């Protein structure tokens, strides 16, 4: 006989759906160390929330994160002690040394809006990456890939709570519009909550021109525990 | 923001949601037709008040000869005639109807009768009822009663994923004397888009003392099935 809990925000809603960051950055380093054994430095780039680089820290002896919203900013700093974190832009950022491995995980780089500004961010990573460093993107569907119309649903229950969510994506060109609805009940009462997102779709080929523009062989691994692949790639 | 009860939208998620936690219309409407006959072996013209979509009526058909609806919101008795193509129903009030003709049994199920708001209702209700019903004929009534851990709220959620569709659903009930004030908001998510629709209800308990006064109002002779397949028993009278 016992009892769990916990206490005490889109990373705990992921986390009540099912994702395990720590799951993703430990396959992460392993293929990262597949392809690198000595890898000692790494750099997670729109590191948001700082969960993957939680795990990360526990498999290379320096690790650091780039992030653009200071919020976001502020608390991957309070989850990580001792990890140097940079305010910074992913087109733009220059920070005079390399790295093992530079990772650009859960759609970041989707938050950019044009192929321009895409291409700049992978030149970016790769310039940061020594000889033969391995850059590591998850990309957001590819527009075949992308079902149109899609719904999602899925009932969470929490600690004095339970949560309903219907969620809809539509694409218009090459910007998919995610519509995000919620109802929590409890004992005040149920609330109605709604939101909505916006990530620019690339094509595999658009992300493998990238990679090439920046000096960069890339493979993509199909499907992996997210269901949007991986792309894996080496500084040639 | 709040609509009533019983609109098309709820209509169209009405059953999708009582199925998914186990709610079996067809094993109901089989057991309250073996007891009819069991009172009434030669029972042929029954009544279903407050039949909604029909879901017991459905399975009424097959067991008795003549079978007959009366229901009050529109939107559920759209889909019922729809369920029931050549099934005569009627746009009725439970308090006042007359349909000028006797049956040999009346039907009032899951709880239909507690959506009336005082005593004197239920009692016009069961008198009217009765009155439908020819002699010896039976009367079966579903009651509301608090459930033994509902002592004074309760937070509800289902999720159930059509192809096509998916409908979510989260309920509040609170709890305040005979009252319980019913919540629930719906998300129906579909090809055409994403819907949230919000109501408000009222479920007046009535009493054992209060059931057994209105029947006998009625010239009714009672009787009270513990438990049931819903938990909440079932009374069971006839017109003498
Ligand atoms: C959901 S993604 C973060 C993914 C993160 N690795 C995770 O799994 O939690 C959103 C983050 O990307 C960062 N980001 C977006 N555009 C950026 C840009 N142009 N430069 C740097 N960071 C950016 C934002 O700061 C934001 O915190
Ligand atoms: C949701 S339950 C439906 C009961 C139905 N036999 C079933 O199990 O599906 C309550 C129903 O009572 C009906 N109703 C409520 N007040 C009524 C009244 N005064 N007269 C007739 N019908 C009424 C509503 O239209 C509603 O469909």
């Amino acid at each position: 006989h016992h009892e769990n809990l916990y206490f005490q925000v889109y990373e705990a809603a992921y986390r009540g759906r099912g994702k395990s960051w720590h799951d993703e950055a430990a396959d992460v380093a392993d293929r990262i160390r597949a392809a690198r054994p000595d890898a000692a430095r790494l750099l997670d780039v729109g590191c948001g929330t700082g969960a993957h680089l939680e795990t990360f820290a526990t498999r290379f002896p320096h690790v650091e994160g780039l992030e653009l919203a200071p919020a976001m900013l502020a608390l991957a700093r309070h989850r990580l002690p001792g990890v140097r974190l940079h305010a910074g832009d992913m087109r733009t950022f220059d920070l005079g040394v390399t790295f093992d491995a530079v990772t650009c995980l859960f759609t970041a780089v989707n938050f950019l809006g044009t192929v321009a500004e895409m291409r700049a961010a992978v030149a970016a990573m790769s310039a940061h990456l020594a000889p033969g460093g391995v850059l590591v993107l998850e990309p957001w569907w590819f527009p075949e890939r992308f079902i149109d119309g899609y719904v999602g649903g899925d009932l969470v229950r929490e600690e004095g709570r339970t949560v309903a969510r219907v969620s809809r994506s539509t694409r218009q060109g090459r910007v998919t519009r995610m519509e995000e609805r919620w109802l929590v009940g409890d004992a005040a009462g149920i609330r109605e909550f709604s939101q909505v997102g916006l990530l620019t779709m690339f094509t595999r080929e658009e992300y493998d021109a990238a990679f090439a523009a920046a000096g960069c062989e890339s493979a993509y691994v199909e499907g992996w525990l997210t269901g949007r692949g991986l792309f894996v790639a080496t500084r040639t």
